């Protein structure tokens, strides 16, 4: 079994996604995403071997007929998904990058002499890396896996197949205290002006933590307003809001549509309703009460009510979120909020492995 991602980190954390070029993985239909992992010889889990984009049904090349059942098998692109590490842990960042590059060289040899065969659980020649196979019911095939023989491909990685996910303490969003927080606050959907706006709206209120409440308000309001902007732009069905009722033609399959996720640029990966937990019951009520008018002064009553209710009931920004991540003291853990960089910016390029 592939180990689950560690959930706790002392400070800011980073995870990477690396979609490979030059090969496919074929597995039975409805198989688990994870088929293995790469760890250091010391035992530290570095990255998962996963199936990503469905490339169509698998057809075993006739010249490689082996008496085995490949019925209903599907071909997918391979994506190397790192196990998160501390952002300032130079060794852990580099080991992940080096392990990913080694596996690409291993994959290059695999498609040359073992085309249409599963990966074997092996140790690297230098002893640094170990492959663990959790699902042996898979095959690795060159290119798109139609031909029995390869085109002598070198397995590569490129910025277009790359993503990064940054995890920060939820209390820090809006503080601009660290370079990571400043980078996340630069998100085009984040409106820092909403912090001072909340302070102006709550002068007569005796709040437990005024600065924290303003930070949570700005964060949540920015997400709620962007969701309403995207629902209007892309014609998305949110809760009971019908885009067609406002003469909007749908041009996206929902909140999880790649182009909707790309429109965020810095995509929130944590359930918005989780942040309410970092505040007192009183402060959370004060924050939540002030969000509705921000939506209603910019969007229709139906869109405003539907966006507000969706996130209030624990609605996700773009599908299943990473909601169990924590930061700080191991014994008294604080909520961590995650963000996916749809395109890796210049500030995070050093965390990504490069073939060239
Ligand atoms: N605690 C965490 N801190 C930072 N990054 C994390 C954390 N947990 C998971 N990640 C990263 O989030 C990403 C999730 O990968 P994945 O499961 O394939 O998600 P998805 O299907 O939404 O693309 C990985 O790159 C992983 O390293
Ligand atoms: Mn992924
Ligand atoms: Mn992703």
């Amino acid at each position: 079994a592939t180990p689950d991602f560690p959930t706790h980190f002392p400070k800011s954390s980073i995870g990477i996604e690396n979609e490979l070029a030059g090969l496919v993985v074929a597995m039975p239909a409805n198989s688990a995403q994870k088929f293995g992992y790469v760890k250091s010889a010391q035992g530290d889990a570095l990255f998962m071997l996963t199936k990503d984009m469905n490339q169509g049904s698998y057809q075993r090349p006739p010249s490689l007929q082996d008496g085995k059942n490949y019925q209903n098998w599907q071909t997918h692109t391979v994506e190397l998904v790192s196990y998160p590490c501390e952002m300032d842990d130079k060794a852990a960042v580099e080991t992940r990058k080096q392990a990913m590059l080694w596996l690409a060289t291993h994959f290059t040899t695999h498609i040359d002499q073992s085309n249409h065969q599963p990966l074997a659980p092996i140790q690297s020649e230098d002893g640094r890396f170990v492959i663990e196979i959790t699902n042996a019911k898979h095959v690795i095939a060159a290119g798109n896996g139609i031909s029995a023989e390869s085109q002598g491909q070198t397995i590569t990685m490129t910025p277009s197949g790359q993503q990064a996910t940054v995890g920060v303490a939820a209390k820090g969003f809006g503080t601009s205290a660290t370079p990571e927080l400043r980078l996340l606050e630069s998100a085009p959907w984040y409106q820092k002006s909403l912090k001072s706006q909340f302070a102006s709206l709550t002068s007569a209120e005796n709040l437990d933590d005024k600065e924290l409440a303003a930070n949570v308000f700005a964060y949540l309001t920015s997400i709620y307003l962007k969701t309403a902007e995207l629902a209007k732009k892309f014609g998305i069905y949110i809760n009971e809001w019908d885009p067609m009722s406002e003469q909007i033609t749908p041009n996206a399959n929902g909140l999880t549509d790649p182009k909707v996720k790309n429109a965020w640029e810095i995509l929130p990966r944590t359930k918005p309703s989780k942040i309410v937990e970092i505040l007192s019951k009183s402060d959370a009520k004060a924050v939540m009460k002030h969000i509705k008018p921000q939506l209603q002064s910019r969007y229709s009553e139906s869109l405003s009510k539907n966006v507000f209710q969706y996130f209030q009931d624990g609605g996700e920004v773009a599908g299943h979120g990473i909601n169990n991540a924590t930061v700080g003291d191991k014994h008294s853990p604080e909520l961590a909020i995650l963000f996916e960089f749809r395109t890796v910016p210049n500030e995070l390029q050093s965390y990504l492995p490069k073939t060239e």
